[PDB]
C-alpha cells in the first residue's frame, strides 16, 4: 500500500523533494502551473552543506548541479569580500573564506532541467494551477481542484509553490496577510557589463571576483560570469514609499535611474554603473519577515521552501535553506513509508500527520531565522553609518555578526535535525 | 571523458559500489565470473548503520532491501540475546537492546536481484572470471584478462571478488600465504526446522526470538524466518583438523553427525537438532585472520569487501564491514572526478592513486580489527568453562567485553571517516 505525495509546484525544491521521494519508492506527482521552465538564464549557489544535504536526498542531484556550472595549480577556495563603496578609499573592509568549493554555483533553468531529467517520466504534470484545497477526515485523501477543472487525490499534500504559494493561501486564508509576502521597502537594479570595462572601472583583482560594496542606505554587489568575459550587477536601493499594488514585481529601468542612486559614492562604482546597458531591470524584494507563518504544517498539508519562508537575497542562500526542508521531508516520509508497513489506514494517515508536526518542530525556528537574518545583513551593509567618518568604527564592528550569522547558515548539522525529527515523529505517535 | 571503475566480482559489495558510483556519474562495469544464478536463499542482516551508508551510497540500495524482505501495535526494539545451552537450566544470561530497525534483515537472493534492477543496463558482465591484471605506467590503462580470452580496459581496477580473490593474489602472489584464506578451525551445520517443533522443543517465547546458546567449544545460533513459520538451526564446532586441500568449503552431513556434537547438551537443545531434516549442510569457516592483507591497495588497484578482510561470522556484519568500504571507495571516486575534471591525463591518473592511498589508510586497521574480533567473540561464546558450574562467574563475564566490540561495530561514525579519507587524499595530491 504505496505513500502518495502531491507536490504543487515544479521549482528548484519541489523537483528536488520529488527526487529525493522517489528515490525511496514513494508515489509522487508534481503539479506545475507553467507549461516549461523558468528563471532563465541566472546564477544560482549553494553552500558545500546544502550541496551535501542534496547528495543523501539522491546523489544525482549532485551530478545535476555539477552538469550544469562551470589549468593546473591548486584548487581554489571561496571568499566573499568586503569593499568600501561611499568613500575615495575604495578600502577592502573584510574578507570570509568559505573554503574549496564551499560554494558551488550553476545556472537555474539548466540545473532545473537536468533535475527533471533526473525524475522518472510523468511525475512533472504542467498546466496544473493549483486553485482549490479540498480537506475531508484524516483517513480520507486531500483533493487538489486543478484551474484546468481537473482534480487529484493524494494522501498528503506539499506546498513548494513559491513566494506567491496557494497552499499557504489555503492554510492560513486569501484574505490574511499571513498568506501573502510583503514589501522589504528595497529594489534591486540588474545588468551586466564588460569584463574589460569591469578592469577600467574597479581593478583587474575587483572585477574578477564576488564583491560586495558598503555605503549608507544601498550596497552594490558584482561578480564575473560567462567564462569572466562579462560581469553581472545588482545594486540595492531603498523605497520609502510603497510598492504599488497589484503593480509588478519587475520592470524596465534606466542605467542612469541606478545612477542618481549611487551619485555620492566613489568613483569606480558609478563608472560601473556607467558602463550598464541603457536598459536594464528593477526588481521589488518581497519576503515573509512581516507576517511569518505561524506554523508550517497542519494536518496533511507542509509547506517547503519559499513557501514557508521566502527570504530577501542578502545571505544568497534562501534556496539552501529550502534543500534542508526537502531532506528533513523526505526522511520523515520514508520512516512513514517504513514505519507502517501493514499498518491500517487509521494508521498510516496518523503517522503522516505526526511526521508533518515534526517537520514544523523542527524547521520553523531556523527558517524564520534566516527571514530575520537575511533583512539584518542587509541593514548592516546600508548602514547610514558608513557615511559619517566619525563612525565608520562602530559600523565596521558588524562583520563579526555578518561572520557568526553567515557561518551559522553554512554550518548547519543537517544530521541532528535528521535525528530530532525522527524522534519527535516517535514521539507524536505515542511512541 | 569520466573517470572509469573495474569492479571484479558481483557480490552484494561489489553491487553496491557500481550503484554509489553510476548514481554520481562515474562509467562503471561489473565482471562476474558466475552465469547468473547468484546469490543463495540464505537470509542476512544489516545494522542500522549500514543501512545508512546504503542510503548515502544511493537510496534505492535501502528501497531494494526493505522491499527484500518480509513485512513485520508498538514498534519492535531488536535484542540480541544469550543463553546457557549446557544445562537444562537454560537461563537467559545476556541480552542486547539495538533500537528500532537496529537491524533490517532480507533474503541474499532476492536483494542482490532487487540491486542489479535498480543498476542502469550494461554494467554487470556475467561469465567473466578474471585471470589476470597487466599495469602499466600510472598513466595507463589496466588491463583485464578473462577466462575467455577476452579483455577490458579501466582506469582503475577494484576487487571485489570475494574470500577466494583473484585480485588479492595478484597483488601480493599466488604463492604468499596472504593470498588466500585459512580455515578457522570451526564449521557449521545448517537447517531448518518448523516453528510447531522449535516451540515444542524450546518453549515458545524462545522459539520465536533470536537466541545464541553458548557452551564449551560449540554453540548454537536459531531465529525465526519464513515469517515466523520456521526456524533456522545454524550450529558451530571446533574441528582440530586441518579442511582438506581443495575440497569444498560446503558440503553434505547428517542431522545425527551434528547430534553427536552437543550429545552432553540441554535437552531441549538436542531436541531442536533432532528436527532438522535427515540431510544438512556443512559449512567451513575461513577468514583473513591467520595472513591479513599487509594492504587493500597500491596503484589504481584496490580490495573491498571479503576480498579485502573476510571474517568469521560471528558478529553478523562482515557485509556491513564491505559497505563501509564501499561508501567510502564512491566518496573518494566522486572527489578525484570532480576535483580533476579538466586537468591532465597525469593528475587524474595520480589523483585516483593518491585516493586509493587514502583508503588503505583509512579503512585496514578497522576491518583488520573486525576479522580479529569475529574469531575472539567465537571464542568466548564457546569457553570451555561454560561446562563447569564452578567457574560461572568467570565464563559470564565475557559480555562486558561483547557489548564493546558490538557497539564498536554497531556506532561507526561514518562521517568522520569520510572526512578523514578526503583530507588524506588532499595531503596525499601535495596540498
Ligand atoms: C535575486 C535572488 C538571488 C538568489 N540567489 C540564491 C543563491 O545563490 N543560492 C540559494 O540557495 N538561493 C538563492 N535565492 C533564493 C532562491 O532562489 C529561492 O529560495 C528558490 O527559488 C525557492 O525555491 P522554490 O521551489 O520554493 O520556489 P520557486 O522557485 O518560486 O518555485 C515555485 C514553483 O511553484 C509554481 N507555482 C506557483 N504557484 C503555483 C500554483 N498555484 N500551482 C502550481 N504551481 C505553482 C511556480 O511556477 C514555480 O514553478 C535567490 C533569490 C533571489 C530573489
Ligand atoms: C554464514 C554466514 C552468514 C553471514 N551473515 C551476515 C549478516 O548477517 N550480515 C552481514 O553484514 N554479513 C554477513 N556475512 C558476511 C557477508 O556474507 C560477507 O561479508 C559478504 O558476503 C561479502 O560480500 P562480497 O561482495 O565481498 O563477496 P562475495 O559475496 O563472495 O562476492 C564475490 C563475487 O566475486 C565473484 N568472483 C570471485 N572470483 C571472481 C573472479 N576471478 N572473477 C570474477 N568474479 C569473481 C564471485 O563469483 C562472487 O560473486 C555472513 C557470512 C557467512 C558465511
Ligand atoms: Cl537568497
Ligand atoms: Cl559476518
Amino acid at each position: 500500500q504505496p505513500l502518495s505525495v502531491g507536490i504543487v509546484g515544479g521549482g528548484i525544491i519541489g523537483v528536488i523533494l520529488a527526487a529525493g521521494l522517489v528515490r525511496r519508492g514513494i508515489d509522487v506527482k508534481v503539479f506545475e502551473q507553467a507549461r516549461g521552465f523558468r528563471e532563465i538564464g541566472a546564477g544560482m549557489a549553494f553552500t558545500a552543506n546544502a550541496v551535501r544535504c542534496m547528495e543523501m536526498l539522491d546523489p544525482a542531484i549532485v551530478w545535476a548541479l555539477r552538469s550544469s556550472g562551470a589549468d593546473h595549480q591548486a584548487e581554489a577556495r571561496d571568499y566573499l569580500r568586503w569593499v568600501d563603496g561611499y568613500h575615495e578609499s575604495s578600502k577592502r573592509l573584510y574578507q570570509l573564506d568559505a573554503g574549496i568549493r564551499g560554494f558551488e554555483a550553476c545556472r537555474r533553468d539548466q540545473f532545473l532541467e537536468a533535475l527533471v531529467k533526473v525524475l522518472p517520466e510523468g511525475i512533472v504534470e504542467c498546466q496544473k494551477r493549483l486553485q482549490k484545497i479540498h480537506e475531508k477526515n484524516e483517513t480520507e485523501k486531500v483533493t487538489l481542484e486543478f484551474a484546468d477543472g481537473t482534480f487529484a487525490h493524494v494522501d498528503c499534500v506539499i506546498g513548494a509553490d513559491g513566494i506567491r504559494s496557494r497552499v499557504r493561501q489555503h492554510l492560513f486564508g486569501e484574505d490574511s496577510p499571513y498568506s501573502h509576502p510583503h514589501y522589504s521597502h528595497k529594489f534591486a537594479f540588474q545588468g551586466l557589463i564588460t569584463m574589460e570595462n569591469a578592469i577600467s572601472a574597479l581593478g583587474e583583482d575587483k572585477a574578477r571576483t564576488l564583491n560586495m560594496h558598503v555605503g549608507p542606505n544601498a550596497h552594490l554587489i558584482h561578480y564575473p560570469v560567462a567564462n569572466e568575459t562579462m560581469v553581472n550587477i545588482a545594486a540595492f536601493v531603498s523605497d520609502p514609499e510603497e510598492w504599488p499594488d497589484k503593480l509588478s514585481l519587475v520592470g524596465p529601468a534606466t542605467r542612469e535611474e541606478a545612477m542618481g542612486y549611487f551619485a555620492n559614492w566613489n568613483p569606480g562604482l558609478r563608472a560601473v554603473l556607467g558602463f550598464m546597458p541603457e536598459n536594464i531591470d528593477r526588481w521589488a524584494m518581497f519576503d515573509t519577515y512581516d507576517y511569518p507563518a505561524p506554523f508550517f504544517s497542519r494536518g496533511k498539508i507542509c509547506l517547503v521552501g519559499d513557501a514557508a519562508h521566502a527570504a530577501v537575497p542578502h545571505h544568497g542562500a534562501g534556496a539552501c535553506i529550502g534543500i534542508e526542508d526537502a531532506l528533513c521531508a523526505t526522511v520523515l516520509l520514508a520512516e512513514v513509508f517504513v514505519s507502517t508497513r501493514g499498518k491500517s489506514s487509521i494508521v498510516r494517515n496518523r503517522a503522516i500527520a505526526a511526521a508533518f508536526g515534526s517537520f514544523n518542530a523542527v524547521r520553523r525556528v531556523r527558517a524564520q531565522w534566516f527571514v530575520d537574518s537575511s533583512r539584518r545583513v542587509c541593514d548592516l551593509y546600508q548602514q547610514p553609518e558608513w557615511a559619517d567618518p566619525q563612525k565608520r568604527i562602530k559600523a565596521e564592528n558588524c562583520f563579526e555578526e555578518i561572520k557568526d550569522r553567515s557561518h551559522k547558515i553554512w554550518h548547519f548539522d543537517y544530521n541532528s535535525m535528521l535525528q530530532e525529527a525522527i524522534e519527535k515523529y516517535r514521539h507524536n505517535m505515542g511512541s
